[PDB]
Parts: C-alpha cells; structure tokens; sequence
C-alpha cells in the first residue's frame, strides 16, 4: 500500500517533450515520471528512516529512550573525543591540490541541499533556541558536555534547527518525515543558474539579447566580471567587517558565499557562461537571447559532468571506481535519479579534507602581500577580501599550488571548522561543523553504521575486536565503542569516515559504495547526460573531451601558468606551463548554417 499522493510544495508546470534544454526545476527529464529528480521534493530513501518514535523524532531527543538499549552520545562529545586535534603539521595530502577539496564542494552543492526550517521571520523561537537552549519543535540544540571549554565561554549549547520536510513545513505528523532536496538531483550546473524559475530569471541579464548572466556593476576585477551583490540585508558578509560593508554574492545557489574559495569557484563559472555566450553569438549572429543562454548553459552542464566523472571521481573512488560506475551504456529510463538521503551525508567526507588556511600567491606564485596566509575561519562569508584585497587570481593560484588536507584517523577535522565555524544567522565564530553533521544524521533519521555495511554487503562488526579489524585501528575503535557501546549505533557520518582508504582513493569501502551507487544513478538516469546520443552531436562530443579545468582557468583569469592536471599536487614552476599550450574548447562545431 503506497502513498505517492502527497505533494504541492512543489512548483510544477507542463512539459515540452521534444525540447532540447533541461528545465530549471529538473522536471520533464524522465518522460514516464516527470517529477523524478526535480528540485523541491523529498530525498529518496534507500532504507527506511529510523526515528525515536518511528515517525519524526530524532534519536537523542528523548534522553530516556535509548537506541538498541543505549543512550546515544552527544554529538559534541564525539566531536571532542574523536574528531578534533591540535597539530596541523604533517596533515596535508602530498598528492591532491586544494582544488580537489573545492571541486567536491561544487559537485555537492549542485546535487543536494536540505535547508533548515523557517516559520521564523520575526520569530522568538529564533531566540528561545539560542538564548535558553530549550529543546522543542524545530529547535534541537547541541548540548555541551561537562569539561567543554565552550561552556565557560559560549553558553550551554549550540543552536541548531531541524531540516525541512515535505508535504508542509509547520506542525505536521502522519507518515514518516522525509527531508527536502531544494535543488535538482541531476548534475546540471543548477548552482550557477538556480533551481527555481524566479531565481533563474533574476540571475539573467535581460536588458539585452546576448543571453548573458547579470554581473556586478559596482566592482570589476581587472575588467573581468564579478557575481552580482545580494539584495538582502541583514547580510552576513557585511557583519564580519562592518567597515568594509561588502555584501554576499547572489548566485544560482544560496551557499555560494560560505567561504571565499567557493565564491571564487562560482565566479569562474559565471565568467565562463558569459565568455561562452559572447563567443556563440559571434558564430551564429541571428540567434536570440534565449538560444544563446540555453546553448551556453548546456555546454557548461556538459563541462561540470566531464570534469567530475573523468578527472574527479577516479581519484575519490580509486580502484573501486569500476566496481560501481561501469562504462557508460546509454540512458536507462528505469534508473531512479533522485539523490538519496544518506548520500548527502556520505558526500560530507569532504569536511575532513579542508586545511586550516588559504593562501594568495602573486604572479611568481610567491606570498602575495605580508598577511598572505589567512586562517580559514576569517574567510567564512568573506567577500570583502576578494573585492578589496586583489580579486580572485591570487586565490585561484592558491587552489592550484596548495594541497588539500588528508583524511587521517587521529586528525579528522580542523579546529577552523570544529570550533570556529560561522553561521549566517548567528553572531559568533564558534560553531562545530563535526557536531552539526552528527546532529543532522539523527535529525534525518539515518540508520546506524551497521545497517549501511549490510546494505553494501560488507561485514558488520558487533564486538570491539570486530571494529578494530575493520577500522584497522585499536585506539579509534576503542574511543568509538566507549561512546557508542555498539557499532550498530555509530552514526553513518563518522562510521563511514573512520575506515581506511581504498587503493588510490580518498574514501573507504562503505563510502565508495554509497558514493558509487549515487553517481552511477545520476548518470544512467539523466536523459540529458552529455554522452547520450542525440543530446550533443558526435562532433560536439569530440570537442567537449578537451575541456580542462586548467583551460577554464586560462580563459577567465590573468593566470598564464597552470598545471596540466590541476587535481594532483603540482609544484611551481616545474609542473606549470604557459596557457598558450593548453587545449581549447573548439566551438565551430556549434555553428549552424542556413539555405
Ligand atoms: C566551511 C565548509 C566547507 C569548506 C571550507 C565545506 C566543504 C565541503 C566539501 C569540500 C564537501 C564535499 C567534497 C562538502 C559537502 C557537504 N557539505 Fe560542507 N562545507 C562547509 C560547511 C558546511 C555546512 C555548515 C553545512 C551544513 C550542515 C548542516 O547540516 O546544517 C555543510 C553541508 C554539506 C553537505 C550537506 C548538503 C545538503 O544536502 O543539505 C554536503 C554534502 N557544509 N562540504
Ligand atoms: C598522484 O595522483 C595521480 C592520479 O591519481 C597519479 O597519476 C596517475 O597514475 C595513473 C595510474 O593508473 C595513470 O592513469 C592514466 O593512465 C593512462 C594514461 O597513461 C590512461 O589511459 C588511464 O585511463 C589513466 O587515466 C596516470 O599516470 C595518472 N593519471 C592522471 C589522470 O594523471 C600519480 O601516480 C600520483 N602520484 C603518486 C606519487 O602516487
Ligand atoms: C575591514 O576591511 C578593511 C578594508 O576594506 C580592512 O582594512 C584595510 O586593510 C589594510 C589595513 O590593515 C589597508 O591596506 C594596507 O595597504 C595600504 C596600501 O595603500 C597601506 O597604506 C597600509 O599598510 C594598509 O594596511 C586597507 O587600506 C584597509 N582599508 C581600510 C578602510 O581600513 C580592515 O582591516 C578590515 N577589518 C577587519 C577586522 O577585517
Ligand atoms: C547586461 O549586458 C549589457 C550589455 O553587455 C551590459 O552593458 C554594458 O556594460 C558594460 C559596463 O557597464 C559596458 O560595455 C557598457 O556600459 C554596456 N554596453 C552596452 C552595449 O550596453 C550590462 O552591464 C549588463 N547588465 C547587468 C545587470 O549585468
Ligand atoms: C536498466 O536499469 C535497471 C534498474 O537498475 C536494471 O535492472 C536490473 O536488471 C536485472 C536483470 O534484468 C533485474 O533482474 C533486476 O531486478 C534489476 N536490478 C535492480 C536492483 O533493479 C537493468 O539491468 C538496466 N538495463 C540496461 C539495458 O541497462
Ligand atoms: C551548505 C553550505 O555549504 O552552507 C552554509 C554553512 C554555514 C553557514 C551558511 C551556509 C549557507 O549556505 O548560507
Ligand atoms: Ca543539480
């Protein structure tokens, strides 16, 4: 007895059916089931949700009710006893650049977003939750354990709001609570253009027929464009330096200004759209604005898919790559392309790959300025350092020359994110991303670690000795048992991230399985996948294979020296070469005659 009635919170419309362009909402990708993969719908469930009361309450909500007979430990204690570390030396990945971490965040934001609950404009819940830590409704505070230094200095808890769910959002109940994915599931560049009709339109430059995206009008970066500023005050980007008063950037995705390197990436993409756009007009002068926009847009979608599948996943999945994502075989209308709820947690392996600093390099790739190396936390929601401190070129050089942080069992997440994370909404640099993650696993009703091992067909340890062998680490296995009492209670996020990495990969077996299946699906169930016969012509695909992130760089900055393989670790100047030597995307194949 199914239930697929429930729905409304969804912006729907009719389909075009022989239209060559994806919709903004993702609707109509699948002809037989039109809303599959669309934005503003529930995340798919690969396993049933697991709640304290079986429907909506998170585990750890009712301090008396246990999970399999035990109390589940506070997310912050786990963060404190297993995730933190003090010494940053020796923690960098010797063969993965800072761009490796950054692309991951970009693919992520393209695929999923479960925003927090509102009903809170002009709200005191907004305060009944930060001031007094009273648990209730959508307020599910992260309590501080005894002996936490934040006690003495911050309060009794860290505010936290539950994720949105469907059918409504206010006081609801009935079936099992399913969170929302506010963006399209397909890998389609929805982060550049938006996932809603409204925002997509406001992002475009409609005062002219060139099919370009709107650009900042207050500042330019050496003639090159900037994303436009965001309308909405109170702005967090201006709260961090009330003298600079530079607002956040307005983009296709709302998290765009979370950190300066993510904003840099968004800018690089915006720029490529316009470039691609003025170039296409030049070869087909009669094309109107719509055609220029959709056509460029489609090129860029094919770009992100290529870099992701050809250059990125192979070094995340490693030797497991082929075990989950076999050679492409054509569109499969039976493959469900929805992003699963657990994937949004599996993809968070990236948080343990973020180093404590971001650097800026001048043109010889040497420290730019005196205070060239900044601590990560000073850059959450920091747009002023771009606009008033050198543009994006210095940051892009850092992306190519610095390394990512390597995941390590005794040194998982940097304190820059574990104690000094900045929320939009709040006023301090004192949040814990690691604790938020664990708290979100429960909010989302995730099955424990062992449920997912079974799912992936991997052993399921029940004993300390069992866990030691799987984690191949006596001590961590130990900390994990003292806190969880049973491996069946270990939250998927930490359980999955504590495993050793597979050969040539950056994630372990459980994650490789969870990541691998998800990507296989968004590829096989995407009617618009770039390799799908009829989407692009044979000659257009031969052109699209020469796309390189190195090139994306050369064409949209004033950097003339770039690595050939921008994801592996490269040393300047030996591994860098003149832009003049890098393959360019050939567009003549897009030229469409007449008569
Ligand atoms: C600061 C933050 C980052 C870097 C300086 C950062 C980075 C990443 C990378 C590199 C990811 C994948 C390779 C990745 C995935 C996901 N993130 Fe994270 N991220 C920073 C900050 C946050 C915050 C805060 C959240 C929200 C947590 C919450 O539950 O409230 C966050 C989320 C996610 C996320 C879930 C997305 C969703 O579907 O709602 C990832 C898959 N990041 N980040
Ligand atoms: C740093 O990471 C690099 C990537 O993980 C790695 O180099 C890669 O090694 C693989 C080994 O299989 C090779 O991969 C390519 O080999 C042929 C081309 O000769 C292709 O047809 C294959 O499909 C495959 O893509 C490459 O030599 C290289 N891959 C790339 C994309 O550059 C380095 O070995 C790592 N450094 C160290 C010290 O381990
Ligand atoms: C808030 O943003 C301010 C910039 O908008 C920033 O101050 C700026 O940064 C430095 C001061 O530390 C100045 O630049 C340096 O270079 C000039 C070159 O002309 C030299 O004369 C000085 O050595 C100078 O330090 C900027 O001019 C300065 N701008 C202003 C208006 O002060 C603040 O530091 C930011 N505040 C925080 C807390 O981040
Ligand atoms: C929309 O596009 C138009 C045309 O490309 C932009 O107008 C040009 O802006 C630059 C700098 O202002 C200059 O070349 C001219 O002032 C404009 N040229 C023309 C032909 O109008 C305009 O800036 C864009 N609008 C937005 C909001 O980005
Ligand atoms: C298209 O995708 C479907 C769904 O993933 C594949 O279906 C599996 O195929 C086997 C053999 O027919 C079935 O017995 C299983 O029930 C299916 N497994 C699952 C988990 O659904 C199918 O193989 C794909 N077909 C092509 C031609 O690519
Ligand atoms: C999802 C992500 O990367 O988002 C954020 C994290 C901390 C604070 C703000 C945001 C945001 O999107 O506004
Ligand atoms: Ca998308």
């Amino acid at each position: 007895s199914w239930e697929v009635g429930c729905g409304a919170p969804v912006p729907l419309v009719k389909c075009d059916e022989n239209s060559p362009y994806r919709t903004i909402t993702g609707d109509c990708n699948n002809r037989r089931s039109p809303a599959l993969g669309a934005a503003n719908r529930a995340l798919a469930r690969w396993l049933p949700a697991e709640y304290e009361d079986g429907l909506a309450l998170p585990f750890g909500w009712t301090q008396r009710k246990t999970r399999n007979g035990f109390r589940v430990p506070l997310a912050r204690e786990v963060s404190n006893k297993i995730v933190g570390y003090l010494d940053e030396e020796g923690v960098l990945d010797q063969n993965r650049s800072l761009l490796f971490m950054q692309w991951g965040q970009i693919v992520d934001h393209d695929l999923d977003f479960a925003p927090e609950t509102e009903l809170g404009s002009n709200e005191h819940s907004k305060t009944q939750c930060e001031e007094y830590c009273i648990q209730g409704d959508n307020c599910f505070p992260i309590m501080f354990p005894k002996n936490d230094p934040k006690l003495k200095t911050q309060g009794k808890c860290m505010p936290f709001f539950r994720a949105g769910f469907v059918c409504p959002t206010p006081p609801y109940q009935s079936l099992a609570r399913e969170q929302i994915n506010a963006v399209t599931s397909f890998l389609d560049a929805s982060l550049v253009y938006g996932s809603e009709p409204s925002l997509a339109s406001r992002l475009r430059n409609l005062s002219s027929p060139l099919g370009l995206m709107a650009v900042n009008q207050e500042a330019w970066d050496h003639g090159l464009a900037y994303l436009p500023f965001n309308n909405k005050k109170p702005s967090p980007c201006e709260f961090i330096n009330t003298t600079a008063r530079v607002p956040c950037f307005l983009a296709g995705d709302f998290r765009a200004s979370e950190q300066i390197l993510l904003a840099t990436a968004h800018t690089l993409l915006l720029r490529e759209h316009n470039r691609l756009a003025r170039e296409l007009k030049k070869l087909n002068p009669h094309w109107n604005g719509e055609k220029l926009y959709q056509e460029a847009r489609k090129i860029l979608g094919a770009f992100i898919q290529i870099i992701t599948f050809r250059d990125y996943l192979p070094i995340v999945l490693g030797s497991e790559m082929q075990k989950w994502i076999p050679p492409y075989q054509g569109y499969n209308n039976s493959v469900d392309p929805r992003i699963s709820n657990v994937f949004t947690f599996a993809f968070r392996f990236g948080h343990m790959e973020v180093p404590s600093t971001v650097s800026r390099l001048d043109e010889n790739y040497q420290p730019w300025g005196p205070e060239a190396e900044l601590p990560l936390h000073t850059l959450f929601f920091n747009t002023w350092r771009i606009i008033k401190d050198g543009g994006i070129d210095p940051l892009v050089r850092g992306l190519l020359a610095k390394k990512s942080k390597l995941m390590n069992q005794d040194k998982m997440v940097t304190s820059e994110l574990r104690n000094k994370l900045f929320q939009p909404t709040h006023k301090i640099h004192g949040f814990d991303l690691a604790a938020i993650n664990l708290q979100r696993c429960r909010d989302h009703g995730m099955p424990g670690y062992n449920s997912w091992r079974g799912f992936c067909g991997l052993s399921q340890p029940k004993t300390l000795k069992g866990l030691q062998t799987v984690l191949k680490n006596k001590i961590l296995a130990k900390k994990l048992m003292d806190l969880y009492k049973t491996p069946d209670n270990i939250d998927i996020w930490i359980g999955g991230n504590a495993e050793p990495m597979v050969e040539r990969g950056r994630v372990g077996p459980l994650l490789a399985c969870l990541l691998g299946r998800q990507f296989q699906q968004i590829r096989d169930g995407d009617r618009f996948w770039w390799e799908n016969p009829g989407v692009f012509t044979e000659k257009q695909r031969d052109s699209l294979q020469k796309v390189s992130f190195s090139r994306l760089i050369c064409d949209n900055t004033h950097i003339t020296k770039v690595p050939l393989h921008a994801f592996q670790a490269n040393n300047y100047p030996h591994d860098f070469v003149d832009c003049s030597t890098v393959d360019k995307l050939d567009l003549s194949p897009w030229a469409s005659r007449e008569n």
